[PDB]
């Protein structure tokens, strides 16, 4: 048998020989390994002496990889043979080599790697910890940081708190703040009032400040929760000796945001991958901005299955820091005021991402003027490794990052300020409002600019003319793709009278007459829904091949757009980079997931409506072709 997807897929893909399958569903435009597998992304930085990005990522669970950008755009691997910069077998990390981050100017006044060095397995939250299994060790940029060497000593933090029984304690990621350094060096109680220390915060300077570090983790019997380190004493120039800040957020074991986790899912048993962004309504700030979290959450259905997390949720939050409670405990505390998803999809997490400076090379040639963080999604090939025998050995790889994602304050303008802005446990704040109109405040998620730019490019354009549809139908586009590769954006309008409506309207895609993929927004449970159940023929005898319902929720809201009110336009932009699938809203939502179809020909697009109310699709178009991301494999 010869592979020939415009005949049936065989029973068991199982069967096939390896690499058989490498090219059927692989990306062409996203961050991946040229073969293998990929795991969370990791130790990223702008290197001060060429202002090229780095980017990282785990790799074959042998260690963290690399590749560098200078557009944000292209990417160029590190090395070959794996492109790897740091694996384990060493005296800190004989067993492993975890997540990790990097501080630009470091050791040697180079780019300075601070990870977890992992001693013993296994590891993980539902069974005892065992003492010693994960430690945090340096390493230094060499060869423009295409390899990162061990210092040769034991780690800077050899162990977790003190008689703390952590269910985890892994992934530093490292970070500088204003609002932190001042409220660590005044007063306990000139330290309460903020116009006070509104006033040091104006004058705090970045150069010179010092490195924060937030180890993810947990408590046994308490609750995940996220380690606060710094450079001893506040010297910058102090790389050995991190003195611990306590629990800086801590939440009782898998309670979960609001009354119902409705909007951001449970904080569950374990955190990973925490990152601490400073977010302003243009970019990132470390001395402006809002504090902002992105953690991976591990959950679980009741009754527990030891060594099994069966939810991973991608979440965030934002609120602010004060000096701790009247206690011994965390000399500083983030409390959320709001929280949601960065991504819904089931397969996406471990988000790791970076300040990408307006001084690298990438904004300079982009002409970008403010400082951006830039967060990397991971999208697990093979659910987290739970996968019922996916075709591994003959696809010959596992796994991709999604597209690199700009961070901010998103605002939302002229909102009717009713019981839709009013619930409780939800994933913005009002910014302000007269009880009538209110502007909204929440965390902003869009692909970053030059990739987007990119993505359309070279690609053939064809626009869709308005529609409306009442009854229910499904109306195929006029010309549709003959690739799976494009970029599909449109706005559905929606009447108030819909709210109350079974009404699910949108668009199949990746279609023919035996596969199809839907994608519609619902108001039953206010959610952009993925429907995979029919996308692959392969999937029927293929088990490994996903397919249940992915979902997010996303509300929109009564807004004043000319003098009348009207049910905000749903903005959609879905990026099918092949199997991959990045669905966009509003630019504050993204579902991403894998969508496996199987024959050439399913590359139909369909207008979608159920007949239940009415919608109206303006500004409909197809971006075919994306672009290479690796122009050198």
């Amino acid at each position: 048998y010869h592979l020939d997807t415009t005949a049936p897929p065989p029973t068991n893909l199982s069967t096939l020989p390896n690499n058989t399958l490498f090219h059927l569903w692989r990306p062409r435009a996203h961050i991946l390994p040229a073969e293998g597998q990929i795991g969370d992304p990791c130790a990223h930085y702008t290197d001060p002496s060429t202002g090229l990005f780095h980017v990282g990522f785990l790799h074959d669970g042998d260690g963290i990889a690399g590749a560098t950008t200078a557009n944000l755009a292209t990417y160029t691997d590190t090395s070959d043979n794996g492109s790897f910069l740091i694996q384990p077998g060493g005296k800190n990390d004989p067993v492993a080599v975890f997540d990790g981050a990097v501080i630009p100017v470091g050791v040697n006044n180079t780019p300075t790697l601070l990870y977890t060095s992992v001693s013993f397995l296994p590891i993980h939250w539902s069974i005892p910890y065992t003492r010693g299994s994960e430690t945090q060790s340096l390493a230094v940029a060499r060869d423009g940081g295409r390899r990162f060497d061990k210092l040769d000593q034991g780690p800077v933090i050899a162990d977790h708190p003190f008689a703390v029984d952590v269910t985890a304690f892994r992934d530093p990621f490292v970070f500088r703040s204003a609002r932190l350094d001042v409220l660590l060096s005044l007063d306990e109680e000139v330290a309460r009032n903020e116009t006070a220390v509104q006033q040091a915060v104006d004058g705090w300077t970045e150069k010179n400040a010092p490195w924060y570090v937030a180890v993810s983790g947990g408590v046994h019997g308490v609750g995940p929760a996220q380690f606060l380190y710094r450079q001893n004493g506040g010297n910058a120039s102090e790389f050995q000796y991190w003195e611990y800040l306590g629990e800086w957020w801590q939440e009782a074991t898998n309670s979960s945001w609001g009354d119902e986790g409705t909007w951001a899912g449970r904080w569950g048993f374990n955190f990973e991958t925490g990152n601490v962004l400073f977010l302003t309504e243009e970019g990132h700030d470390p001395q402006t901005g809002e504090v902002f979290v992105t953690l991976g959450t591990e959950g679980s259905g009741l009754p527990i299955v030891p060594q099994v997390s069966s939810i991973h949720d991608m979440l965030w939050a934002a609120g602010e820091v004060g000096v701790g409670s009247e206690q011994e405990g965390a000399k500083v505390e983030f409390s959320p005021s709001m929280a949601g998803f960065l991504d819904w999809g089931f397969s996406a997490y471990a988000a790791a991402g970076k300040v990408l400076p307006a001084s690298s090379a990438v904004s300079k040639t982009s002409g970008v003027e403010v400082d951006r963080y830039v967060s990397f999604v991971w999208l697990t090939g093979d659910q987290y490794e739970q996968a019922d025998g996916f075709p591994t050995a003959q696809q010959g790889w596992t796994g991709s990052l999604l597209l690199p994602r700009e961070l901010k304050v998103q605002t939302v303008e002229n909102v009717v300020d009713n019981e839709l802005v009013r619930e409780e446990g939800v994933s913005w704040v009002v910014g302000e409002s007269d009880n009538q109109t209110a502007t909204l405040r929440t965390l902003g998620i869009t692909i970053a600019r030059e990739t987007k730019a990119a993505l359309l490019a070279n690609g053939s354009v064809t626009a869709e003319e308005d529609r409306t549809l009442q009854t229910a139908a499904v109306v195929p586009f006029a010309q549709s793709p003959s690739s799976k590769f494009f970029v599909l954006t449109a706005q559905l309008e929606f009447p108030a009278s819909a709210r109350s409506s079974p009404l699910q309207s949108g668009f199949e895609i990746l279609a023919s007459e035996l596969e199809r993929t839907a994608i519609y927004y619902q108001f039953s449970n206010e959610s952009l829904v993925v429907d995979r159940s029919q996308t692959s023929a392969a999937a029927p005898t293929n088990p490994g091949l996903d397919s249940f319902t992915e979902s997010g929720k996303l509300r929109l809201f009564d807004v004043i757009e000319n003098g009348q009110e009207q049910v905000e336009t749903l903005d959609l932009t879905v990026v099918v980079d092949n199997a991959v699938v990045e669905v966009y809203a509003n630019g504050r939502f993204a579902l991403s997931t894998w969508a496996r179809s199987w024959y050439d020909n399913s590359t139909q697009i369909r207008f979608f409506h159920n007949g239940e109310g009415e919608v109206q699709f303006r500004n409909v178009s197809v971006s075919e072709g994306l672009y290479n991301a690796w122009p050198e494999r």
